[PDB]
Protein backbone atom coordinates (compact mmCIF):
# COMPACT_ATOMS: atom_id res chain seq x y z
CA UNK A 1 0.00 0.00 0.00
CA UNK A 2 1.56 3.31 0.94
CA UNK A 3 0.26 4.56 -2.40
CA UNK A 4 -1.52 7.31 -0.49
CA UNK A 5 1.74 8.68 0.88
CA UNK A 6 3.42 8.21 -2.49
CA UNK A 7 0.95 10.56 -4.20
CA UNK A 8 2.43 13.49 -2.22
CA UNK A 9 5.90 12.97 -3.71
CA UNK A 10 7.49 12.30 -7.09
CA UNK A 11 7.61 8.61 -7.96
CA UNK A 12 11.42 8.81 -8.14
CA UNK A 13 12.18 10.13 -4.65
CA UNK A 14 13.81 8.15 -1.87
CA UNK A 15 13.75 9.35 1.73
CA UNK A 16 17.00 9.43 3.69
CA UNK A 17 17.54 7.59 6.95
CA UNK A 18 20.58 7.78 9.19
CA UNK A 19 22.19 4.81 7.42
CA UNK A 20 20.55 4.61 3.99
CA UNK A 21 17.45 5.34 1.92
CA UNK A 22 13.77 4.40 2.17
CA UNK A 23 11.12 4.15 -0.54
CA UNK A 24 7.95 6.04 0.47
CA UNK A 25 5.95 2.90 -0.36
CA UNK A 26 7.72 1.13 2.53
CA UNK A 27 5.70 3.28 4.95
CA UNK A 28 2.54 1.34 4.06
CA UNK A 29 -0.01 0.94 6.84
CA UNK A 30 1.52 3.68 9.00
CA UNK A 31 0.49 7.13 10.09
CA UNK A 32 3.13 9.42 8.60
CA UNK A 33 3.98 12.79 10.16
CA UNK A 34 5.39 15.38 7.79
CA UNK A 35 7.48 17.53 10.17
CA UNK A 36 8.11 21.00 8.74
CA UNK A 37 11.09 22.40 10.63
CA UNK A 38 14.33 24.37 10.36
CA UNK A 39 17.56 24.46 12.36
CA UNK A 40 17.36 28.28 12.47
CA UNK A 41 13.90 28.31 14.09
CA UNK A 42 14.07 28.53 17.91
CA UNK A 43 10.68 26.87 18.58
CA UNK A 44 11.65 24.10 16.16
CA UNK A 45 14.87 23.47 18.05
CA UNK A 46 12.87 23.18 21.27
CA UNK A 47 10.09 21.05 19.81
CA UNK A 48 12.35 18.52 18.06
CA UNK A 49 13.55 16.77 21.26
CA UNK A 50 9.95 16.50 22.47
CA UNK A 51 9.07 14.70 19.25
CA UNK A 52 12.25 12.59 19.39
CA UNK A 53 11.34 11.34 22.87
CA UNK A 54 7.82 10.46 21.72
CA UNK A 55 9.21 8.61 18.69
CA UNK A 56 11.71 6.66 20.78
CA UNK A 57 8.92 5.48 23.07
CA UNK A 58 6.07 4.88 20.64
CA UNK A 59 7.23 4.58 17.01
CA UNK A 60 6.44 0.86 16.89
CA UNK A 61 3.61 0.77 19.43
CA UNK A 62 1.65 3.48 17.59
CA UNK A 63 2.93 2.40 14.14
CA UNK A 64 4.04 5.78 12.83
CA UNK A 65 6.92 7.39 10.97
CA UNK A 66 8.22 10.96 10.82
CA UNK A 67 9.47 12.61 7.63
CA UNK A 68 11.40 15.85 8.02
CA UNK A 69 10.40 18.51 5.48
CA UNK A 70 13.28 20.94 5.84
CA UNK A 71 13.08 24.72 5.67
CA UNK A 72 16.88 24.86 5.93
CA UNK A 73 18.59 26.08 2.77
CA UNK A 74 22.19 25.38 3.87
CA UNK A 75 23.26 21.75 3.66
CA UNK A 76 25.61 21.70 6.66
CA UNK A 77 22.89 23.13 8.92
CA UNK A 78 20.45 20.51 7.62
CA UNK A 79 23.01 17.76 8.23
CA UNK A 80 23.74 18.74 11.82
CA UNK A 81 20.07 19.17 12.69
CA UNK A 82 18.91 15.91 11.08
CA UNK A 83 21.75 14.12 12.91
CA UNK A 84 19.80 14.80 16.12
CA UNK A 85 16.76 12.95 14.79
CA UNK A 86 15.99 9.21 14.52
CA UNK A 87 13.46 9.32 11.65
CA UNK A 88 13.45 9.99 7.89
CA UNK A 89 13.88 13.08 5.77
CA UNK A 90 13.21 14.37 2.31
CA UNK A 91 16.68 14.81 0.77
CA UNK A 92 18.11 18.30 1.21
CA UNK A 93 18.47 18.87 -2.53
CA UNK A 94 14.80 18.09 -3.33
CA UNK A 95 13.83 21.76 -3.22
CA UNK A 96 10.75 21.58 -5.46
CA UNK A 97 9.33 18.60 -3.54
CA UNK A 98 9.76 20.46 -0.25
CA UNK A 99 7.93 23.50 -1.63
CA UNK A 100 5.14 21.36 -3.11
CA UNK A 101 4.41 19.92 0.34
CA UNK A 102 4.25 23.43 1.82
CA UNK A 103 1.66 24.44 -0.79
CA UNK A 104 -0.28 21.16 -0.63
CA UNK A 105 -0.80 21.31 3.13
CA UNK A 106 -0.88 25.12 3.29
CA UNK A 107 1.90 25.25 5.88
CA UNK A 108 2.08 28.87 6.98
CA UNK A 109 4.32 28.31 10.01
CA UNK A 110 6.96 26.07 11.56
CA UNK A 111 7.24 23.93 13.57
CA UNK A 112 4.25 22.00 12.18
CA UNK A 113 3.42 18.30 11.96
CA UNK A 114 0.86 17.16 9.38
CA UNK A 115 -0.15 13.51 9.79
CA UNK A 116 -1.44 11.51 6.82
CA UNK A 117 -2.55 7.92 6.39
CA UNK A 118 0.06 6.26 4.19
CA UNK A 119 -2.48 4.03 2.44
CA UNK A 120 -5.34 6.47 1.74
CA UNK A 121 -3.47 9.78 1.75
CA UNK A 122 -6.13 11.22 4.06
CA UNK A 123 -5.05 14.06 6.34
CA UNK A 124 -5.29 12.62 9.86
CA UNK A 125 -4.29 15.62 11.98
CA UNK A 126 -2.70 19.04 11.76
CA UNK A 127 -2.24 20.18 15.40
CA UNK A 128 0.15 17.55 16.77
CA UNK A 129 2.84 20.19 17.36
CA UNK A 130 0.61 21.71 20.04
CA UNK A 131 -1.21 18.58 21.23
CA UNK A 132 1.91 16.48 21.88
CA UNK A 133 3.03 19.04 24.45
CA UNK A 134 0.17 18.15 26.80
CA UNK A 135 -0.03 14.45 25.86
CA UNK A 136 3.51 13.03 26.14
CA UNK A 137 2.22 9.44 26.29
CA UNK A 138 0.13 9.93 23.15
CA UNK A 139 -3.08 8.77 24.79
CA UNK A 140 -4.91 10.93 22.21
CA UNK A 141 -2.55 10.20 19.32
CA UNK A 142 -2.77 11.04 16.42
CA UNK A 143 -4.47 14.21 17.77
CA UNK A 144 -7.17 14.48 15.11
CA UNK A 145 -9.67 17.35 14.90
CA UNK B 1 26.28 54.88 -5.00
CA UNK B 2 23.49 54.43 -2.46
CA UNK B 3 21.36 51.33 -1.97
CA UNK B 4 24.31 49.09 -1.11
CA UNK B 5 22.47 47.69 1.92
CA UNK B 6 20.26 45.64 -0.41
CA UNK B 7 23.13 44.05 -2.36
CA UNK B 8 23.32 40.98 -0.12
CA UNK B 9 19.57 40.53 0.21
CA UNK B 10 18.71 41.20 -3.46
CA UNK B 11 21.65 40.27 -5.71
CA UNK B 12 22.12 42.74 -8.55
CA UNK B 13 21.99 40.02 -11.20
CA UNK B 14 18.24 39.51 -10.58
CA UNK B 15 15.89 42.39 -11.27
CA UNK B 16 12.59 42.85 -9.46
CA UNK B 17 9.30 42.68 -11.34
CA UNK B 18 6.88 45.61 -11.45
CA UNK B 19 3.44 45.86 -12.99
CA UNK B 20 4.84 47.20 -16.27
CA UNK B 21 8.46 46.02 -16.36
CA UNK B 22 11.53 45.32 -14.25
CA UNK B 23 13.46 47.26 -11.62
CA UNK B 24 17.04 46.92 -10.42
CA UNK B 25 17.30 46.57 -6.62
CA UNK B 26 19.61 49.60 -6.51
CA UNK B 27 16.63 51.74 -7.57
CA UNK B 28 15.32 51.31 -4.01
CA UNK B 29 18.24 53.38 -2.65
CA UNK B 30 17.35 55.65 0.26
CA UNK B 31 14.05 53.93 1.04
CA UNK B 32 12.71 51.73 3.78
CA UNK B 33 12.10 48.39 2.06
CA UNK B 34 9.44 45.99 3.35
CA UNK B 35 10.08 42.37 2.41
CA UNK B 36 6.55 40.93 2.32
CA UNK B 37 6.58 37.15 2.77
CA UNK B 38 3.21 35.92 1.50
CA UNK B 39 1.39 33.26 -0.51
CA UNK B 40 -1.86 33.16 -2.47
CA UNK B 41 -2.83 29.93 -0.66
CA UNK B 42 -2.58 31.50 2.80
CA UNK B 43 -5.93 32.86 4.05
CA UNK B 44 -4.49 35.47 6.45
CA UNK B 45 -2.15 36.61 3.66
CA UNK B 46 -5.10 37.12 1.32
CA UNK B 47 -6.78 39.23 4.00
CA UNK B 48 -3.70 41.25 4.96
CA UNK B 49 -2.67 42.10 1.38
CA UNK B 50 -5.46 44.67 0.77
CA UNK B 51 -4.66 46.34 4.09
CA UNK B 52 -1.04 46.77 2.98
CA UNK B 53 -2.16 47.86 -0.52
CA UNK B 54 -4.28 50.66 0.94
CA UNK B 55 -1.39 51.82 3.15
CA UNK B 56 1.01 51.71 0.18
CA UNK B 57 -1.36 53.66 -2.07
CA UNK B 58 -1.70 56.40 0.54
CA UNK B 59 1.80 56.64 1.96
CA UNK B 60 4.58 54.93 0.00
CA UNK B 61 5.55 58.28 -1.54
CA UNK B 62 5.12 60.43 1.57
CA UNK B 63 6.92 57.89 3.80
CA UNK B 64 9.56 56.92 1.19
CA UNK B 65 9.13 53.15 1.25
CA UNK B 66 8.80 50.23 -1.14
CA UNK B 67 7.36 46.73 -0.78
CA UNK B 68 9.04 43.65 -2.26
CA UNK B 69 6.97 40.48 -2.39
CA UNK B 70 8.88 37.36 -1.30
CA UNK B 71 6.58 34.65 -2.59
CA UNK B 72 5.84 31.32 -0.93
CA UNK B 73 3.77 30.32 -3.96
CA UNK B 74 5.29 27.47 -5.97
CA UNK B 75 2.85 27.58 -8.92
CA UNK B 76 3.42 30.37 -11.40
CA UNK B 77 -0.19 31.07 -12.35
CA UNK B 78 -1.11 31.45 -8.67
CA UNK B 79 1.80 33.85 -8.18
CA UNK B 80 0.79 35.83 -11.27
CA UNK B 81 -2.85 36.25 -10.24
CA UNK B 82 -1.95 37.24 -6.68
CA UNK B 83 0.81 39.70 -7.60
CA UNK B 84 -1.58 41.27 -10.12
CA UNK B 85 -3.56 42.55 -7.12
CA UNK B 86 -0.48 44.37 -5.76
CA UNK B 87 0.97 47.76 -6.76
CA UNK B 88 4.57 47.12 -5.60
CA UNK B 89 7.55 44.96 -6.64
CA UNK B 90 8.29 41.26 -6.47
CA UNK B 91 11.23 38.91 -6.59
CA UNK B 92 10.70 36.93 -9.82
CA UNK B 93 8.81 33.67 -9.40
CA UNK B 94 11.70 31.63 -10.77
CA UNK B 95 14.30 32.98 -8.30
CA UNK B 96 13.75 30.10 -5.88
CA UNK B 97 17.16 30.18 -4.17
CA UNK B 98 16.93 33.93 -3.55
CA UNK B 99 13.49 33.54 -1.98
CA UNK B 100 14.73 30.75 0.30
CA UNK B 101 17.82 32.72 1.30
CA UNK B 102 15.64 35.58 2.55
CA UNK B 103 13.58 33.18 4.66
CA UNK B 104 16.76 31.91 6.33
CA UNK B 105 18.38 35.35 6.64
CA UNK B 106 15.41 36.88 8.47
CA UNK B 107 14.34 33.65 10.17
CA UNK B 108 10.81 33.88 8.79
CA UNK B 109 8.85 31.14 10.52
CA UNK B 110 5.39 32.31 9.46
CA UNK B 111 3.42 34.23 6.84
CA UNK B 112 2.15 36.86 6.38
CA UNK B 113 5.23 38.73 7.64
CA UNK B 114 6.81 42.06 6.70
CA UNK B 115 10.48 42.67 7.50
CA UNK B 116 11.58 46.27 6.94
CA UNK B 117 15.20 47.12 6.16
CA UNK B 118 17.10 50.31 5.40
CA UNK B 119 18.09 50.10 1.74
CA UNK B 120 21.35 52.01 2.29
CA UNK B 121 22.64 50.38 5.49
CA UNK B 122 20.97 46.96 5.42
CA UNK B 123 19.86 47.38 9.03
CA UNK B 124 16.65 45.64 10.09
CA UNK B 125 14.20 48.45 10.87
CA UNK B 126 11.16 46.47 12.05
CA UNK B 127 9.70 42.97 12.09
CA UNK B 128 6.11 43.34 13.41
CA UNK B 129 4.51 45.57 10.78
CA UNK B 130 2.05 42.81 9.85
CA UNK B 131 0.46 43.24 13.28
CA UNK B 132 1.10 46.93 13.91
CA UNK B 133 -0.29 48.22 10.61
CA UNK B 134 -3.69 46.77 11.56
CA UNK B 135 -4.11 49.27 14.41
CA UNK B 136 -2.22 52.16 12.77
CA UNK B 137 -3.74 52.72 9.30
CA UNK B 138 -2.28 56.25 9.05
CA UNK B 139 1.20 54.98 9.90
CA UNK B 140 1.60 57.41 12.78
CA UNK B 141 4.09 54.93 14.30
CA UNK B 142 5.61 53.78 10.99
CA UNK B 143 7.91 51.90 10.49
CA UNK B 144 6.77 50.17 13.71
CA UNK B 145 10.22 49.49 15.15
CA UNK B 146 10.71 47.81 18.52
Amino acid sequence: MGSGLAKYLPSTIKLVSKSGTVSPISLAGKTVFFYFSASWCPPCRGFTPTLVEFYEKFRESKNFEVVLVTWDDEEEAYNGYFAKMPWLAIPFSSRAELEALRSTFGVETIPTVIAVNADTGAVVSTKGRERLLTDPEGKNFPWSD
